[PDB]
């Protein structure tokens, strides 16, 4: 939650606390900003599924309906690759504000399924990084309600960018929102480069064939 | 940045106000982790900064290369119980100034192909017998053949070593005991804790239904 400076070097890159950045054109968010909004995203998820009540798996003799605790967590989708960095800091965010959750991920390239079987009747939230044309998130959304029929299937991203839609999708739950342009860092990639980076930036055209190779 | 470990009115361990009733004690808070884990950071950055591998992003140069952003270093993670530990630890290596690249492998599954001639780091919760990453280990060194193969743990627990791995890197050693919290679980529960704790034994199978 630092408050972070940006800048440009002798060299006319953009800079982040002095550090060079010379692959970002402009800075969508720095990492101050993604956290601010993550932690008031936390509170926002924590409030919305708080007194929410769902199928009991923990007690199977049991027939009513068993409110969101350890018992029965609330059941998180996490989409490989770039949303692990976003959802390792946002369960730990829900976790201080006291909402009990687990993590199963999936591998989806528009492939690699969940291991999780139980999510009927249950209350389950979608962690992916970014949505854009929407066609990943709504391919998913319909795929988990025909295969499981949850209780609630609601989408939380970190980045929207509304601007770059082809389908009708719009994510419950939303971080930040960017440009329609191609984001880097926390969780962006180019090839799996600067998927590290604490801050969000505009790529630089020039860079988006840099490492075409196979890695 | 410091947390504070205590005790509530019920005798149980509460850090930073919060209780946390399945605790038995604190192996480490959140604060100690993340001091290790930048300490790791800038030791992993000094051993592989001057390194040189096979080049793959011009396959024209028949000569090694540095580690950069045209060759990173390999990380291969193994989920689940690794990926918030891999999460931190790539960022610390941004900030050492370490290029890298990190690929998922579940085991209880790499899409990468390239890892011929690589240095490959592999990143793990934790390593007590030791069996999961001696099989990993020699896995990869015969169906890939990379220039170097290490790995980097979180957690661990050389009192429980049953067979012959020895961790090149380690951040915390903590006793034989179950722990929990920041990736270690129980049935994926209590897996988003800040903290590791030493788990109560009664707890140990307090949610035997399949998720
Ligand atoms: N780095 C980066 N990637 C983007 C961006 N926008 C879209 N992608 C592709 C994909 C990310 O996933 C990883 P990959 O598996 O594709 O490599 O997300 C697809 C959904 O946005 P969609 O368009 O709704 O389907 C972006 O701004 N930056
Ligand atoms: N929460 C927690 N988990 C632990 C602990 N000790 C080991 N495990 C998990 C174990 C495999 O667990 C299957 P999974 O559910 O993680 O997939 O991994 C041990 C291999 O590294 P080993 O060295 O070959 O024995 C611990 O203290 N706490």
């Amino acid at each position: 939650l630092k408050p972070n400076v940006v800048g440009r070097d002798a060299d006319g890159n953009v800079t982040v606390d002095g550090r060079s950045y010379p692959m970002a054109e402009s800075v969508v968010a720095t990492e101050s900003t993604i956290h601010r909004s993550m932690k008031e995203m936390a509170q926002t998820l924590a409030n919305a599924y708080k007194t929410l009540k769902h199928r009991d798996t923990h007690n199977k003799g049991n027939s009513a309906l068993a409110p969101i605790t350890d018992e029965n967590p609330l059941i998180i989708i996490s989409v490989l690759k770039g949303s692990y960095i976003f959802t390792a800091d946002m369960v730990r965010y829900l976790g201080d504000c006291g909402l009990p959750n687990v993590v199963d991920f999936i591998r989806i390239t528009s492939l690699d399924n969940l291991r999780f079987t139980e999510l009927t009747g249950k209350h389950v939230l979608i962690m992916e990084d970014i949505a854009d044309t929407g066609r990943t998130m709504k391919l998913l959304v319909e795929k988990i309600r025909r295969e499981y029929r949850p209780a609630s299937l609601k989408v939380c991203v970190l980045v929207d960018k509304p601007g770059g839609r082809v389908v009708d999708f719009k994510p419950e739950f939303v971080c930040l929102t960017a440009p329609t342009r191609y984001v880097v860092g926390y969780g962006f990639e180019v090839n799996d480069r600067y998927r590290n980076y604490r801050h969000v930036f505009v790529l630089k055209p020039e860079y988006a064939k840099r490492y075409p190779s196979k890695l």
